[PDB]
């Protein structure tokens, strides 16, 4: 198996299932042992905090900086994986994370009362993807080698960086497994 998905904590396994519709078996990777033989790793939705404290103690942070760095290991992050592959997350500056993607992400920033919707979304040489949102963060400035994908109005809800492909919204949380492909092309899968 070349694709895994960090299940440090969290929902890896919605994740794991997309990754099924494209003949994937995931390997959940909860040691830094487990990123040998990856070329890609998706960090999946969940606690952001959490996902990155433990990332970090397990030493897991470190090696996929240097994999990134090194251009062997493609990242694609997701509500909580976005936050932490953001090199600055509003309001927590000392917040543990890889921070590798050049934006600034507001854990959480909306603005609806109710924490969740979804929008039909455009997605660059993708097409139209349904975009599930919950308590959704928000991209807030991005650096000039960020390549927005996606917007829901104006604002980027899908963005990359190399090999480093980011979102706000669950695309594990729908049946279609198109931008799982995606990612997994560009990761020479």
């Amino acid at each position: 198996g070349v694709v895994g998905v960090l299940a440090l904590q969290g929902d890896f396994r919605e994740h794991k299932e997309a990754l099924k519709r494209l003949g994937i078996e995931a390997k959940e990777v909860r040691k830094k042992e487990h990123l040998e033989g990856l070329k890609a790793l998706i960090v999946p939705g969940g606690e952001s905090t959490t996902i990155g404290k433990l990332a970090r103690e397990y030493g897991i942070e470190d090696e996929v900086r240097k994999r990134v760095e090194e251009g062997s290991l493609a990242l694609f992050g997701t509500c909580a994986g976005a936050i932490w592959l953001a090199k600055e997350i509003v309001g927590y500056p000392e917040q543990p994370r890889l921070g590798v993607l050049e934006a600034w992400v507001e854990r959480n920033a909306f603005g609806r009362q109710v924490e969740s919707f979804e929008e039909d979304l455009e997605v660059e040489g993708l097409g139209s993807f349904h975009g599930v949102f919950i308590r959704a963060p928000v991209f807030r400035r991005l650096g000039e080698g960020v390549e927005v994908l996606a917007r829901l109005g104006d604002l980027p809800v899908l963005v990359r960086q190399g090999k480093v492909l980011a979102s706000s919204f669950h695309p594990e949380l729908t049946e279609d497994p198109r931008l799982h492909r995606y990612f997994l092309e560009l990761a020479g899968v």
